[PDB]
């Protein structure tokens, strides 16, 4: 087993320097990295909410969510 | 490689939190965490800027500066 690494973004530029550089450094032995994109599934939307990503990228460790480099917020993806 | 990750903060409780858990997800084994506090030296302000430090609790890997949930903006421990 290992600890729960949840990775929220929509694939935005930012989004891709954070998952490329600390997303990736993160081993998986330790932390469990589950990347969830945000940028095509919209029902998971509500569900990134809950979780505790109000930003984009958001590291979630422990619930926790860890927004590395605001890009978009959770209202930037939320129009309507 | 065992290039430093330069993580920047100033005590506030956000430092803590990404102390714990990222600072932990990237072990030393990979990146040495070189912990830098802005509360005992206050003119490496001038580093930071330089290293692409605009706020504190962040760290910087292998050059690249990441902000963790946007500790806390530089100029705000600066005035001008």
């Amino acid at each position: 087993v290992a600890s729960k690494a949840i990775f929220y973004h929509a694939g935005c530029p930012v989004c891709v320097s954070a998952e490329q550089a600390v997303a990736n450094a993160i081993d998986p032995s330790k932390y469990t990295v589950e990347i969830v994109h945000l940028g095509t599934d919209k029902a998971r939307i509500a569900e990134a909410e809950k979780a505790g990503v109000k930003s984009v990228p958001a590291l979630v460790i422990d619930g926790a969510a860890f927004h590395i480099n605001f890009g978009a917020g959770i209202d930037d993806l939320k129009g309507s």
